[PDB]
């Protein structure tokens, strides 16, 4: 699968606006996936303990882990598909070390499209939703390629 370049912009313009405070998306993007899928915080040793929602927001760590993510996926998608050398690292860390099934990154991906359908409307429409998802789900299969191709 291949997006236009129309589809890239509409995923770029939005992912602005996650950028404009990328600290505070992560927040709420960690948070919302952490309520949804109460298994994946399990994965992250810093954070396990944490249960309430202000634990949460007061959490510095969770707050790192938040950056950590948006900011390496702003990378990806700026390439624009051509992420082969991005997810050879992600890949090899998330499958052999942090050991984060697949179907993790769907839900993931979940919680990026609630986040960015509450916050930005307005830079959310029909098409810009299309590409998200469509954007979403090529990194979703390449990586789970990459996965395959070391083994797990
Ligand atoms: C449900 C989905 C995911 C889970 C459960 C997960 C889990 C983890 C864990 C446990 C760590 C190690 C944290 C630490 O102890 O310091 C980590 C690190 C990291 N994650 Fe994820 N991850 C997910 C998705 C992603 C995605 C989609 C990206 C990028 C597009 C990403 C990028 C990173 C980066 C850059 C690091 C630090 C370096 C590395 O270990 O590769 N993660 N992740």
């Amino acid at each position: 699968m291949v997006l236009s370049e129309g589809e890239w912009q509409l995923v770029l313009h939005v992912w602005a606006k996650v950028e404009a405070d990328v600290a505070g998306h992560g927040q709420d993007i960690l948070i919302r996936l952490f309520k949804s899928h109460p298994e994946i915080l399990e994965k992250f040793d810093d954070l396990k303990h944490l249960k309430t929602e202000a634990e949460m927001k007061a959490s510095e760590d969770l707050k790192k882990h938040g950056v950590t993510v948006l900011t390496a996926l702003g990378a990806i998608l700026k390439k624009k598909g051509h992420h082969e050398a991005e997810l050879k690292p992600l890949a090899q860390s998330h499958a052999t070390k942090h050991k984060i099934p697949i179907k993790y990154l769907e839900f993931f991906s979940e919680a990026i499209i609630h986040v960015l359908h509450s916050r930005h409307p307005g830079d959310f429409g029909a098409d810009a939703q299309g590409a998200m998802n469509k954007a979403l789900e090529l990194f979703r299969k390449d990586i789970a390629a990459k996965y395959k191709e070391l083994g797990y």
